[PDB]
């Protein structure tokens, strides 16, 4: 049984992607953009009312297997889209004028493993040459200063960069989709936890994007909007100096493809529960995060 206020296993999220699409055919379609290491379908939802030459926003969740609140958020976003369409003026305008590509779980194999064997697993579940250690960090596997600072060359490490950029089937699938839809995708949003941040480029080096002032102002305003609901305090800024330097991240890669609005969200909390955020916080976390996502979306729409 699926619930938006609980953490759902992969079988349940998979079934949900089919059911939410069949229940909302005028607003949602579903495709698979590839398969994981273990052969699971990587589902992607296109959320929006059909129309001509619509720009798009791309949002993924579940890069990191243990960050269960991320997976919950992508589901919550779709929940909001279908529930409030027609009733809330902004969400309705967004869905009428833009498409949201929502990838509810990227690292499906890792997610399954957090349910079955090890709640604190992070990486994919692929093999590595010359060792029995498993997995690559998907957020060190993109072609963005690949395998330099904040990424490990050791396959037994939690930030292992992989054998090559896009070595993982999952990251290759996501990068292929973005490259194939680059002319329409205007913003890239990638949802993680924890530590309460809105990050933008760059993480792979201490450098700033050409539109730094714009991104800084946008992130600042999104954080302020998020705080209006429950007073939850987020920090923001370029990744390298706001959290830590880390190469091979998808947000930086997406930005370097020309997607000018590229953000990594780190959701609740600040470490009390960390990755094992209780189910009792799903609602509040998702609702406040919606305000930041809607703020960013509204900005993108008005600055086409
Ligand atoms: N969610 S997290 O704890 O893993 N934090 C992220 C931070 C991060 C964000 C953007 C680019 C590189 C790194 C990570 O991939 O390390
Ligand atoms: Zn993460
Ligand atoms: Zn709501």
């Amino acid at each position: 049984g699926h619930s938006y206020e609980k953490y759902n296993n992969w079988e349940t999220i998979e079934a949900w992607t089919k059911q939410v699409t069949s229940e909302n055919p005028d607003l949602i379609s579903r495709t698979a953009i590839g398969t994981t290491f273990l052969g699971n379908n990587i589902y992607l939802l296109k959320v929006g009312k059909p129309g001509p030459n619509k720009p798009a926003i791309f949002m993924d969740c579940g890069f990191h297997a243990r960050e269960w609140i991320s997976h919950a958020f992508c589901q919550w976003f779709v929940r909001e889209a279908v529930l409030t369409y027609g009733y809330e003026s902004h969400m309705t305008e967004f869905l009428n004028k833009l498409d949201f590509y929502v990838l509810p779980v990227l690292n499906i194999d890792g997610y399954i493993y957090t349910w079955t064997k090890n709640r604190m697993w992070r990486k994919t579940r692929s093999t590595n040459a010359g060792t029995t250690c498993i997995g690559t960090d998907p957020n060190r596997n993109f072609d963005a200063g690949w395998c330099t600072t904040g990424a490990s060359t050791d396959p037994c490490d939690e930030t292992y960069c992989g054998s090559a950029a896009e070595s993982e089937k999952e990251t290759k699938a996501l990068a292929d989709f973005i490259r194939n839809n680059l002319s329409s995708i205007k913003a890239y949003l990638t949802i993680h936890s924890y530590s309460q941040m809105i990050l933008y480029p760059y993480s792979y080096d201490y450098k700033l994007p050409e539109n730094n002032a714009e991104l800084n102002n946008l992130a600042k305003a999104a954080v302020k909007e998020l705080a209006t609901l429950y007073g939850t305090k987020y920090t923001y800024g370029p990744g390298a100096t706001t959290i830590y330097p880390a190469a091979g991240g998808s947000d930086d890669w997406a930005y370097d493809q020309g997607i000018k609005y590229s953000f990594t969200f780190e959701l609740r909390d600040k470490g009390r529960y960390g990755f094992i955020l209780p189910e009792s916080q799903i609602q509040a976390t998702c609702e406040e995060t919606m305000l930041a996502i809607k703020y960013v979306t509204n900005y993108v729409l008005g600055h086409l």
